[PDB]
DNA sequence: TGCTTCCTGCCAATAACG
DNA sequence: CGTTATTGGCAGGAAGCA
């Protein structure tokens, strides 16, 4: 159908057909391969845009709302995103928000209806 | 070479099923 | 509606890009 199964060491992996890509997850290799098909559409709501993930989709609408998720704990300022707020924790407090503390809060999503997460 | 978006293991939230 | 299947949000490194 969609893959084929290889086996190395007792650990199966799920490979895709068309560009070979291996995955530990079978769920993971049918999201990859909307990719390929494009069976699912994911259409931004703001504009023209088309994504192949809906999780690339809601990354990309949380840019139309401008909301700011990412909170830096010791300053106060807020990012878009994971990458904007490591690179100021990085740069400005000299720390690494994936060590061992917790130096962000991730704030639930209120701009967008996405589903909730009860640990935020 | 610093933004920008992509990627995928993991699994909680949600949907589907029966 | 309780059990099973599916969806997609998240981290944080990778890849894309100009
Ligand atoms: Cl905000
Ligand atoms: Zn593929
Ligand atoms: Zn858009
Ligand atoms: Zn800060």
């Amino acid at each position: 159908d969609d893959h084929y199964e290889l086996i190395v060491d007792g650990r199966v992996y799920y490979i895709c057909i068309v560009c070979k890509r291996s995955y530990v997850c079978l769920t993971s290799l049918r999201r990859h391969f909307n990719i390929h098909s494009w069976e699912k559409k994911y259409p931004c709501r703001y504009c023209e845009k088309v994504f192949p993930l809906a999780a690339y989709r809601t990354k990309h609408e949380i840019h139309h709302t401008g909301e700011r998720r990412y909170q830096c704990l010791a300053c106060g300022k807020s990012f878009i995103n994971y990458q904007f707020m490591s690179s100021h924790i990085k740069s400005v407090h000299s720390q690494d928000p994936s060590g061992d503390s917790k130096l962000y809060r991730l704030h639930p999503c209120r701009s967008l209806q996405i589903r909730q997460y009860a640990y935020l």
